[PDB]
């Protein structure tokens, strides 16, 4: 079976490739077990240029007792064709998986020229909720490579209470450890042996400051950059603790939690919990360059903000041309060897 030219072909990779240039949006939302109330064009279609791939992520999709035993969900449709109506008006894509998890739901949408560089998808998931196995929290997640440049998205759902920091770093590690997909048909891929790992989601990570009161009026005076050296994430990072080697992007947008369903108010609740920048993005790969780190205050549906970022992410391209010159040679070559 002398179709090595594949297997030389394969290793000849830099003489017929580009590092082109491609645009990721990714959005994360809690939606509090509420379906969409609004239009998500806000969330999605805030970008002059239109995205290449769409990686959006959901947590708390269904809070009921039917989800939390795995049943199907009526919400899991009603998202998804909320976000399909959402995407960019300069741009045609088309659905390359879901995946969910109880209340857990990563989408990713392509570009309908991009679509057809879309292979080798497999996708995962893992309860870290009830018992260090239910499906109320932990993670789910996809992965594909596009074009030669191998992608992992990771949507989590971490533990909560500002407390249990050390249980989030424990929820992370155990993702990590026990996440594990099975393509193409032998080894089993883990999430860090990708090209470019996005981690999205409810990390649910809280300010390392109890008095609530000096949290709002700092967020009032303008002044975020006092209050994200508290940060637990910013923190967990810094020692190593979790979340290593990701990146974050300079975060410039009020917490994210908790609000009053259908309005911009402060939680009022009799608990009356201290603001927190739960709903985070980060990365690990390299040409990855982040343009842009939001949220988008205008979605009152639930008791989070959604948060959003633009990528530009460097992918290795195949020149058909590069590729044919180098195929030929190799074959020329080959045939050659004979004595
Ligand atoms: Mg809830």
């Amino acid at each position: 079976r002398e179709g090595l030219i594949k297997h030389i072909l394969a290793k000849r990779e830099k003489e017929y490739v580009n590092i082109q240039t491609f645009r990721f949006f990714v959005g994360t939302w809690n939606v509090n077990g509420q379906s969409p109330d609004s239009g998500l064009e806000p969330w999605l279609n805030c970008d002059p240029n239109p995205p290449d791939i769409y990686c959006i992520g959901f947590q708390e999709l269904d809070l009921s007792t039917e989800a939390f035993f795995y049943f199907e969900s009526v919400k899991e449709q009603e998202w998804s064709m909320a976000v399909e109506r959402g995407l960019h008006s300069k741009a045609k894509y088309k659905k390359v998986q879901l995946v969910r998890l109880v209340g857990m739901m990563l989408l990713i949408f392509a570009r309908k020229d991009q679509c057809r560089y879309i292979r080798d998808i497999a996708t995962e998931t893992v309860g870290t909720g009830i018992m260090g196995k239910m499906g109320n929290k932990g993670g789910v997640a996809v992965r594909f490579v596009f074009h030669n440049t191998t992608f992992c998205i990771v949507n989590s759902h971490l533990a909560a209470h500002v407390e249990d920091f050390e249980r989030r770093n424990q929820d992370y590690k155990d993702i990590c450890a026990r996440m594990s997909f099975v393509v193409p048909n032998l080894p089993q891929l883990n999430i860090m042996k990708h090209e470019v790992v996005i981690w999205l989601g409810d990390l649910n990570y809280r300010l390392g400051m109890p008095d609530a009161n000096e949290v709002k009026s700092l967020i009032n005076k303008k002044d975020l950059q006092r209050l994200l050296k508290f940060d637990q994430l910013n923190i967990q990072r810094t020692q190593k603790k979790a979340f290593v080697d990701f990146n974050e992007g300079e975060i410039k947008f009020i917490p994210t939690y908790k609000y009053d369903s259908k309005t911009d108010r402060w939680d009022s609740s009799g608990k009356c919990r201290v603001p927190a920048w739960c709903d985070r993005i980060l990365w690990r790969g390299t040409n990855v360059n982040q343009l842009n780190y939001r949220s988008h205050m205008e979605l009152k549906t639930s008791d989070h903000k959604p948060v959003s970022a633009l990528f530009h992410i460097g992918v290795k391209v195949v020149d058909e041309r590069r590729y044919r010159k180098v195929f030929e040679d190799s074959v020329r070559i080959m045939d050659r060897m004979e004595n």
